[PDB]
DNA sequence: AGGCAAGC
DNA sequence: TGCTTTGCC
């Protein structure tokens, strides 16, 4: 049972605003891996805002406590809310929190939580601490955990001109022979996105290095008409 | 406001 | 495959 007063307040307020008619299709969309209360993103964020306006944002010493307690609640909106909360503490998040973020990635894993952790929170940490990438990314690739592998692929997704091209291509080469949908698809996504910034090097990469056909097709869907 | 981004 | 609905930017 959650014990932090902020989490208890949030749980009560979310539960009081549940919508069972939305809960069923929301849970089906995530392959019924999770129960849902039936609260979509606009309403979920406003309910969190209500609780912050009443109680104020808890002290930064508590932010991991709060996120952990929310992660253990059954309904999926509590994990989505915990990530909204983590965004409000981002000035206090640094390299010492990478293991905490790893834990969140591999606990109650699915594409919604993992994608909300990786390009923003890990992306920002490794921009400030790029000399720490080698302590994590190769480990994640070798772990055979598909969500840490997707993290290795997508932490640079929002980098645009900051992208470390040789690193991106090494990561992708290490994972290109994965059978896994969420890995093949992440490779396609990150290549398509980076092609918005540096289309010529993505084209050269895709024409000279092996990729699953899903990955290759997705990578080039916007630039192929230029060649 | 609208374009671009899993499910089946 | 290319349409769905909702979410991110
Ligand atoms: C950094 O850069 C980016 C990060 C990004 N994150 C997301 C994202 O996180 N997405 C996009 C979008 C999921 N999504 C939707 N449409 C598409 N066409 C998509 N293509 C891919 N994903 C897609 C989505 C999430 C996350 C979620 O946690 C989501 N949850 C739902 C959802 O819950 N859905 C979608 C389908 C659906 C619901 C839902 O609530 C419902 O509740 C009623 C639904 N009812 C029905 C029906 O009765 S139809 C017969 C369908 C239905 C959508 C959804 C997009 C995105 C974009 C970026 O550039
Ligand atoms: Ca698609």
């Amino acid at each position: 049972v959650p014990m932090h007063p902020f989490v208890k307040a949030l749980q009560e307020h979310f539960t009081a605003h549940q919508n069972p008619e939305k809960a069923e299709p929301m849970a089906r969309y995530m392959k019924n891996h999770f129960l849902f209360l039936g609260i979509q993103t606009p309403e979920r964020r406003q309910l969190l805002k209500d609780i912050i306006q009443i109680h104020t944002l808890p002290d930064q010493k508590d932010f991991q406590i709060i996120i952990r307690e929310l992660w253990d609640l059954p309904e999926r909106e509590f994990q989505a809310a915990a990530l909204d909360i983590m965004q409000k503490y981002k000035k206090h998040i640094n390299e010492t929190h990478i293991p905490f973020l790893e834990e969140l990635i591999v606990t109650k894993s699915w594409w919604d939580s993992v994608d909300s952790i990786v390009p923003t929170f890990l992306g920002d940490i490794f921009l400030k601490h790029p000399e720490l990438i080698s302590a994590y990314i190769p480990k994640w690739i070798a772990s055979d955990n598909i969500w840490l592998q997707r993290a290795a692929i997508l932490f640079q997704l929002k980098y645009k001109q900051k992208m470390d091209e040789e690193l991106l291509f090494w990561i992708i080469g290490q994972l290109h022979s994965s059978k896994e949908f969420f890995i093949q698809k992440a490779i396609g996504w990150v290549l398509r996105e980076y092609a918005k910034t540096n289309p010529d090097v993505v084209w050269e990469y895709v024409q000279n290095n092996e990729l699953a056909p899903l990955s290759k097709r997705e990578a080039i869907k916007h630039i192929k008409q230029n060649y």
